[PDB]
């Protein structure tokens, strides 16, 4: 009963679903990462124009 | 054939993967953290500086 074929994949297409999350939540880390590095807060302070 | 399938390290297989998700997760979510704490409103204000 558990040696006829029937319907196959439960560790196959689960091991699928693990790379496609990781290569998701890859793409959200790279889009952060570009939203973060758009947004820095370096040594460039608002250069108000000095009163002549 | 079934005590003897050759799958028995899909079971350290999947459970392993799942550590894989969790971790990525986290790493992820530590990135939103740092967005989320980078938006945040803050006591410190852009002070322009005072006219005479």
């Amino acid at each position: 009963g558990m040696q006829h074929p029937g319907s196959a994949g439960g560790v196959y297409e689960t091991t699928q679903h693990f790379i496609d999350i990781k290569e998701h939540l890859h793409i959200v880390k790279r889009d952060i990462d570009n939203l973060v590095q758009r947004n820095m807060p370096s040594n460039e302070k608002p250069k108000c124009p000095e009163l002549p």
